[PDB]
């Protein structure tokens, strides 16, 4: 009912690219390049790993600057388990909250109870069980955690293959054996049977962590992802507008090699 | 007959050849002039990949096309292991051969590209016979021994060449009844193992790669049963690249002629 | 040709094969509607117990059973004992069982079954094991189960393992089947054949611990094409009746009313 | 013709043969009559050695002489491994072959008899090629695969035969440059390894021993590349020993003829 | 036959000192000081350990410069297992090839098949079995590997004592027990019996690795060595001619303490 409408809200981002932006200049460039949403944060994931320090929810002032600078949906990060950082973001009037593992963990044992919010949440996962548990907690959209800040697609591929692999195993599986499968996944049985009946994840599945090139973006789409997230890697190059446009084109035309060649050609240093 | 057999055939044309890593057109011309049978186009060398660290991907199509238009010999380029889209892009640029390379950052830890789904032929690495047979069944048209790229040290290449050729020779004479268990222990497809037994060699062209630094190295690989060698930027990181290039070509052509090896090695710095 | 031997074995689909130690027992098994009999001198329950080495049976006793019935006759060769197989081929039996219930004769190699004109049965515990036996030329696979115990638990584990992995395979990304063949240690061409068919490229029966009609029927409902049954049948009061019951159970495996009638008063 | 080559030659005459364990003259006559190419004289069988326990030595020369005078086919007897004096005694009784046997109680854990110091030829056991080559260099004229005596179980004999013949085949095709390291890993004398490469087989007669109980067993050994088989008192622990004996001889003679194997096995 | 003549060639160096030389200046000094042979290489063993990098066969140009600069035999190094580096050296017309462990190993499992060459090889060893295996592969001369580049005689003494120790054990050994001794050494039985009958190594045995002083050289000779190798240690001093002459004199007069005092006196820093 109110969950299905949050699920529905996130289906509108299918075939899209979401871009990390630290200011309004960057948010405009991302919108202009055809990003389906922007992710507002103050310190990038590559400079969070490197500089160290504690990474929290961004200053509401800077989030509001980005929300008023574009007409596409705006997302922002709450530390895992930080249900009050989420309450604040809901109250600023952003479109989506990302319960992010790129920020400093705030509860080691419990995630936000996402059903208690009106606006939809994105959660990370590395396997099907992790995704189903986030969904039952009320996540409306799943991303594969991948390995943020590296530019290395290897973990994203492992995770996407893990999730889609286990979904395919489910489809043909003897019904009598799905009980034990739900135990081994540590996932709620009703959401596992829903996943069997759909033959896919009961919500939008995007790829995140290490998508650096058009070819990366397209690979994720060909593996069965519904869209991709991309870091500030884009804006740490010579012509950010061009690199941004390239990844959008790549996700739109993911099965067209001729298109991938044209956008990749002369694209510089990643 | 089959589209695979045609790709295997295409790769036989490189037998007795030297393939050279080139980062620009200047280098590609030198390699062609020195008698290289093909060039391998990449932006960052394997010795500077190990050193600088960072993620190593497929090269910019712009620079690959510059090298393709600068020579008439075949051009190869690297796709990260399992990165089937980097391969699609390279197929579409119109290069001759794709190298599914372990010199680049791994992109799938568990799966290699399904190489049968491509029109142009692939090179794959291996360290033993089972690894080579698995790459072939995935559709590799040409195998190289992974060796140990960026070091200048032939020791790993020798281990691997000896491992592969060693196991091929064991196979040739092996009781047929025992080849089933041999296929299990190799974790290799039984039909390609029996094909290898019947031929008494690898069902595709086998080159050596990783640590071939000197003419003597190149010739050693050929005397161990390799069909050709790959060579890194080591060539172009010396005083007279033209000369060092020419020397390794001559060494692979005249691998059983000590008198020739002395002449090309003499004053090589 | 292999496909001819595969085809020969499809004729046993929906059948019960019965261990028999003499002609009296072979006639009872045929009369009860067994689709084949398995000739041996010492049963698997008395092999575990008496100890000692268990070999191919005396050709004299096998020939007595072959001349006593018109249904196919099977006999056991020790694993890897290709000469015990040559002898059985030459006696004119229909099927050779390369059996793990006999004393192993080669720890590292199975018979090269392609070098024989008559078809072979082989055991397995998982898909990889079955595919390897098939490529060696097995025309029919049984799940090894746990012979001599009367305990169905291992047969269920193995049937579920094989059918489970076949189902996983059907829906599996083609690009991932290479690595799947590596992890199974199975020949890639037979794995892709199994994917295309959506089942085992030969007849799959259950063996080891099938003691009751309910056991037989459970095997059939799990996706087996038939069952083997030991001398357990003939170690009871009315062997004819217990034999008939298991045949009926395999024929009518989805009919609870039938299973009640044959199980009732079975002692 | 070296004195070793003559002993090697003597043993080649047993090619295609069956050697039978016999505890008396009655049994020795039956074995000769059934077409055994030699008899092996001992007091306690290997199946009753494992069971009764105790120390197993060279047999009483009296009983060996009774068997030697009872047949015209060669007679063999067992010396404990390393017991060079038990060998001296057997040489002096005038038997044809000495078996340096692991079925008897070991007498030297670290050294085998120096078999070159004897006029008559020796049989030695092995489990792999290196072990065989080392026995040969010590002067063994004939090798048997140790198998697993007293059990009736062919499994160890098959493992060992496959091991030896397997390594011989690996050798045939092997790069010459790599044979040095192969000799190191086998712990075998390099000259005998190169001899084995050049012949494509064992430089002496190779028989199978330990667990050959049935005609099918005997024939399997022959099809795996053995030149003959040894057989225990298993034969004489049956109803008609003459018939079971004759069957194994027929099986080794006609090892690639299934129709023959069926008739003798029935 | 052709092996015995290579063995014979190397017997001519008995009582000699072989000197590592990196140029013709050094080769002349070594010849003048009475060296029985020179060993031609580009990078010394002390600077190979320190600078790191891969150490290969030297440039044939520099080897030929040294061969034409002296009338005493010239040796050069081939990496272990590098049979083509050996073919090249044979073809330059040097007198001896050293299959050296001071260079980067090129085959971990196999040494050069030295019988396939016309000119004689030197090989290293640390024990008798290792020496016998090199000899059977066709080595005409053995050196004890010692510990090259250190100036420390300790490993050379360990190895010389190990080899000569096992040769002495062999001499008195029951013939019946030599079979098992050959197994434990992992050495070819025929070469072990040859060693028993001679009461020494069937080829010339020199000491190498850590011979820095006249006293070192003499100690090696008194332990039963037939000669010594010496590194560039000699040429890394004030008067190379003098230090060179001293070690030659020491090996010639190894049982004359009065001679050892005179050559050692005022010899400076090693």
């Amino acid at each position: 009912s109110p969950f299905s409408v949050k699920v529905g809200l996130a289906q509108m981002l299918r075939g899209g690219v979401i871009m990390d932006v630290v200011n309004a200049e960057q948010a405009r460039i991302a919108e202009e390049a055809g990003a389906c949403a922007v992710m507002a944060l103050e310190r990038v994931p590559a400079d969070i790993r490197a500089q160290g320090g504690v990474a929290r929810m961004s200053d509401p002032q800077m989030i509001k600057e980005i929300k008023q600078a574009v007409t596409i949906p705006v997302m922002a990060k709450a530390r895992i388990g930080h249900f009050v950082e989420a309450q604040i973001l809901e109250a600023i009037g952003i479109d989506y909250i990302d319960e992010s593992e790129v920020l400093t963990l705030a509860d080691e044992d419990h995630h936000i109870n996402k059903h208690n919010f009106r606006i939809p949440f994105v959660c990370g996962c590395r396997n099907l069980g992790e995704a189903l548990r986030r969904i039952r907690e009320g996540a409306a959209m799943i991303r594969t955690r991948g390995e943020a800040g590296t530019g290395n697609i290897i973990e994203a591929v492992r995770h996407v293959r893990s999730v889609n692999g286990d979904i395919r195993v489910l489809r043909n599986m003897d019904d009598d054996e799905v009980f034990t499968f739900a135990k081994k996944l540590a996932a709620p049985y009703d959401l596992v049977m829903q996943t069997k009946q759909l033959g896919r994840l009961p919500v939008v599945q995007f790829a995140a962590g290490g998508v650096a090139t058009p070819a990366d973006a397209a690979l994720m789409m060909q593996l069965g992802c519904d869209g991709v997230f991309v870091g500030s890697g884009i804006f740490k190059s010579g012509d950010p507008a061009r690199r941004a446009r390239a990844i959008v084109q790549a996700v739109t035309h993911y099965s067209d090699p001729e298109m991938l060649v044209e956008v990749s050609c002369g694209l510089g240093e990643a």
